[PDB]
């Protein structure tokens, strides 16, 4: 195990300087202290080096969440939701270079892409079961179907929050992001 | 040109049952009835084949803007956006494939990158002053940056649409994507 996560650190390491494609099986060796054919034994691939570091971002986002919905801070609406969605601003951006590499490999690998799928299927069916908690008890509007309100909501949070942790053009800015998002959340789930 | 139109036709095509990885230069030639070193002539490479293509898109939803931002609807303040975000759910929803593979080379692609990133910067600057003129004629309260709010929206709607087009899990049903984007842009824009 303590090899194990020498390789993680640094695979980590590099990737906040390299893309996966110019890291090699080489160079995560070379940092873990350890030879070539030692890093096949604890991973298959480089691919699943981020595969693991990814997990292990994903749960933690995750386990935070399950935290929160445990101990429901003691605020107003917009709190609440500020609250959560500052878990993935806090999480993610606490691991911008998993977070991004790990958002690249969707399009290249059959794992990453269901991993993503299995918790964003999650934390929207998360978000619409408080939606509907906030309807019946009539503090938030029948509008769209809630479902649908949480999946865009998720997924804009998902684009804008990669977005601005990458510093793409365009982007929000990483100190407005969570003002911005949290916005668009209260006025969508509560605006008639 | 009629062999340029022909090479184009047959990417289209293609890219409608296999990722751009899986389409050759020789694929491309065989489809148009070229030989492999005329295809070269027309265009360096496949991927200034999706290029070409991407930019054709891109500018068809553009001057479809254009048209609109020229003839308004005689219709109120939620059929106008409504009016605006289908302009890009029919363009981009009438050519998926290059919709798609075109997200997907923004990864790989400078070129690709920069065609986003350009029109991007174009719809989120008209979409924050259409918002600005609603704030100056007191139809939309000053809450959020109008350039931060225009972001986010923007941004929501390239990720929910893609995912919708592609069918990912999660996503939107492409039957109530327009409604779920319109409300949660027009809440949010005038939302106090
Ligand atoms: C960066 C990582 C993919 C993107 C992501 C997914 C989900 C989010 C933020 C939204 C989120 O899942 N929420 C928001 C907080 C909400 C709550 N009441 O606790 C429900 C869960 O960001
Ligand atoms: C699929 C393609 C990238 C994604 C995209 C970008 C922008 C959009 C929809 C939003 C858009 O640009 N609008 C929405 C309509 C609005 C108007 N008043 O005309 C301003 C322009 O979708």
């Amino acid at each position: 195990d303590d090899r194990e996560l020498a390789i993680l650190a640094t695979a980590e390491n590099l990737l906040e300087d390299r893309p996966l494609a110019d890291i090699s099986v080489d160079d995560l060796a070379k940092g873990a202290g350890i030879s070539r054919p030692t890093f096949y034994f604890y991973f298959p691939s480089k691919e699943a080096v981020l595969l693991t570091l990814l997990d292990r971002v994903v749960n933690q986002a995750d386990m935070a969440l399950q935290t929160l919905a445990e101990n429901p801070a003691d605020t107003d609406r917009e709190n609440m939701w500020r609250t959560g969605i500052n878990v993935f601003f806090e999480t993610f951006g606490s691991h911008k270079a998993v977070t991004r590499a790990g958002q690249a490999a969707r399009a290249t690998s059959v794992e990453v892409a269901e991993l993503w799928s299995t918790f964003m299927q999650k934390w929207i069916a998360y978000t619409a079961a408080v939606i509907d908690a906030e309807r019946d008890r009539g503090a938030a509007p029948r509008t769209l179907p809630a479902h649908e309100l949480a999946t865009a909501l998720n997924l804009m949070n998902e684009r804008t929050l990669f977005a601005s942790f990458a510093g793409e053009q365009p982007s929000v800015p990483e100190a407005r992001v969570l003002d911005t998002l949290v916005h668009i959340w209260v006025t969508s789930i509560y605006g008639e």
